[PDB]
Formats: C-alpha cells, sequence, structure tokens
C-alpha cells in the first residue's frame, strides 16, 4: 500500500542529515511522510530497509511518483530535489540553471557531506561515546571542524566585502542565492557547540549566514 | 615557502583545456585523472609541493578555498575553478554529454543519475574518508590508539561489504538473465554500463592494503569489478601519467 505520488523519509530524532533533507523537501513545497527508525532496535539494519538503503543508514527518500525510487545519500537526495523541481517548474529554487554555478554549488555540497559533517561526527564519538577517553583524538577532529568552518567563514567574509563595494544583508555562498550549499550546513552548524565550538563568538560571518537560515519558516517548520 | 611557480602560473592560464592540481599520493587527485582520461579531455597536471606550501599561495586558496587537492581549472569557460573530487567528477559528466550527447560514465534519465550520485556521495562521504582515518591512526598520529585503528578498519571492511552485497545482487540479476559461465562478465553499480560511480573506487581500492584488507580473498565480487576497470587504456593511462 505505497502512495502513489508524495515521498517517504526515512531519518532519526537526532540525524542532522536527516533534518538536511526535511528543510529542502519543505522549502521546495514537496508533500512527505516522516518514518524515524529506532536505531537500538537495529530498524536500520532490517532487510527492507536496507532494501532501500544498502549502506543501512538515514536518511533515505522513497520518489512515490518515481515508482518507490530509493535515493540513499543525503547528498544525492539534494541533488535528486533540487533537479526534480527545476525540470518540473522551470526554476532552479536553491539550484541554479548555470552549469559554472551547478559545479559550485556540488563543491561546496561535496566539501560539506565530506569534509564538514564526517569530521563533525567523529569529534562527537571520541567525546561522547569512545570506549576510552582520548584528548589527541578529539582534539584531531575539533581542530578540523574549526579549520573547515575558517573556510566557510572565509568564503562569506569575500562575499560580504563585494557585496559592501556595492555601497545588512544576507551574504551565500554560490550566486548571490540560496541554494542546497548553504543549506547543507545548518543542521550541523546548531549541534557543534556540543564539541566546544562556539560559532557566535568565533565565526562572525558563519553565525550570520546561520542566523539567516534559522529564521526561515521551511527551516523551522521541520526541526 | 616557496609557491612562486604557483603564482606563476594563474598569471598565463591557458586559452582552454584543463589543468589539474593534484599530488602524487593523493588517491581523489587520480580519481578525477582517470575519468578526465575516459572522457578523453586533455589535461595538464600540476603536483603541489605541499612541503613548500604551494597550497598556500594565494593565488591557489583564491581558486580553491579549503587548499586541497584535487582542483580542476576549466580553461575553456573563463578558468571556472571546480574543488572537490565529487564535485570535478559530475561537472566532467555533464560537460561532456551536453558537448556530445552521449551521456559517457553518466545517464541521461534522472533516476540513474540519482542512483549513481548515491554511490558517488557514499564513496566521498563514506570511504574516502574512513580509508583516511584508519591510515592516521595505524600511521600518523601523534601515538597509537587501538581502539581508533579498529573501529575505521572496521568501518572501511563494513563500507566494502555493502558494495559486494550490492555487485552480488547485480550479478545474481545477470545470471538469472540467461542460464554459469556467465559468473565474471563485468558488473556494474548502475544500469549496467560503466559510470563515475564504479570508478571513484579505484584509486582507493588500491590502498586498502595498507591497513590489512585484501580485497582479492575478502571480497571476491569488488575484486573482478577492479581488475576490469584496471585493464582500461584510458585507467592504466591516468594512473601511470
Ligand atoms: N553520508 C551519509 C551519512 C549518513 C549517516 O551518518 N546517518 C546516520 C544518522 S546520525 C545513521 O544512520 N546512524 C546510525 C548508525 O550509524 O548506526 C549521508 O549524508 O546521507
Amino acid at each position: 500500500e505505497q502512495p502513489l505520488e508524495g515521498y517517504t523519509l526515512f531519518s532519526h530524532r537526532s540525524a542532522p542529515n536527516g533534518f538536511k533533507v526535511a528543510i529542502v523537501l519543505s522549502e521546495l513545497g514537496f508533500h512527505y511522510n516522516t518514518i524515524f527508525l529506532d536505531f537500538n532496535l537495529g530498524e536500520h539494519r532490517a532487510p527492507e530497509f536496507v532494501s532501500v538503503n544498502p549502506n543501512a543508514r538515514v536518511p533515505a527518500l522513497i520518489d512515490h511518483g518515481m515508482d518507490n525510487l530509493s535515493i540513499w545519500e543525503s547528498g544525492a537526495i539534494l541533488l535528486h530535489l533540487v533537479n526534480k523541481y527545476y525540470k518540473e517548474t522551470g526554476n532552479p529554487l536553491l539550484w541554479s540553471d548555470d552549469l559554472a554555478d551547478q559545479s559550485q554549488i556540488n563543491a561546496w555540497l561535496f566539501f560539506q557531506t565530506s569534509g564538514h559533517a564526517p569530521m563533525i561526527g567523529q569529534a562527537l564519538h571520541f567525546r561522547y561515546f569512545h570506549s576510552q577517553k582520548i584528548a589527541s583524538a578529539v582534539e584531531r577532529y575539533t581542530d578540523e571542524v574549526r579549520r573547515v568552518y575558517g573556510v566557510v567563514e572565509m568564503a562569506l567574509a569575500e562575499r560580504r566585502e563585494a557585496l559592501v563595494m556595492e555601497l545588512d544583508y544576507p551574504v551565500w555562498l554560490v550566486g548571490d542565492k540560496l541554494t542546497i550549499a548553504d543549506l547543507a550546513f545548518v543542521p550541523w552548524n546548531n549541534v557543534v557547540d556540543r564539541i566546544g565550538i562556539n560559532i557566535k563568538i568565533e565565526f562572525p560571518e558563519v553565525y550570520k549566514w546561520t542566523k539567516h537560515m534559522m529564521r526561515r519558516p521551511a527551516v523551522i517548520k521541520a526541526l
């Protein structure tokens, strides 16, 4: 009894990557169900779900309208959603119709899913869940996460500079418009204080940037 | 620190073509070269000397903020600059497609592009990073942490199991599709054709021995999969160049 249209999102109550898909889905006006799996009971490893996501992790998204197509990596899901919306509307919302812009959005998106999220996750593990407490390991990742934020900080700082040379405004990573590249960081920005990173104090531009995204109803509507 | 050489480059950039900033010991650097080669895109490679801090060159950091390799400059597109191996592959297959109409190593169907993307993000997010951490604690950390090594080594084997399970399922599909003597026919991750999804793993598959993983014995399907790709000329030329 699978739906004819719409979407179903598998996630976790604590998953920042799961929230990343919820935000995009709501921002694009797509209709969706949300099934939160309970890891403790190994629902993310049960056959029926590995059939959906071979990697057995959330998020995962079933595009009912597309014959129950399963897209499983959070980054792949975003690319699917913005591609789907552009194709249906002709409007590259949170995306771009220009190939050069697309390459940039993807650059920041891969940077986020591959160099920002994993590092924050390793920082969280060694600090709260490792079988042993090792500071060198915790420091390795908190340091790397700070380097990453320094990268986005420097980027936004230059977008700011450019804007100012154009005599209080929001600045974005690509094409001076909100995109999945910017939204990909939101769920994680909101949790790094758990590893001792105070964005407000340490990364001013990132603080503004993230403040602008948290004030969006579509980002609140699902958080 | 001396990057005068890198600064000179950004003063005189070719009309068109591609310049690739890589490093001889960077698997993702070669992932790009492979695809670049498979698509017939002519490119020159500059191996950044991190020891000399060339990656700190203002002209390089401008083109690529994360100051890490690989990074590709598309001189034909006003010297556009893509800085993530995953974003570089997508740019290449897309550019190739609109220029020829033949989605080589790609797909023209949205559903297939999504499946390819899944495996691509997976390799860049769950594959490469975990192998990186495994190598780090095994050989480069300031101290020895056995548990940290076991953790990432366990994860690298887990992610390989996923690819193995996936390739095994594709195998059975093709077997019970005309039948066995078809136990060594080439199998691919999506659409029964080689795509950037399969190619993304090869440079790294050759590195996992350093962390004690033996693909040929522990992951048979992954082994056949790697060998088929390894015998392609474009591949050989890339890993060799
Ligand atoms: N690269 C993946 C990461 C997926 C991921 O880390 N999922 C977590 C959510 S916190 C999960 O399922 N954790 C359960 C587990 O590790 O057992 C993506 O962005 O989709």
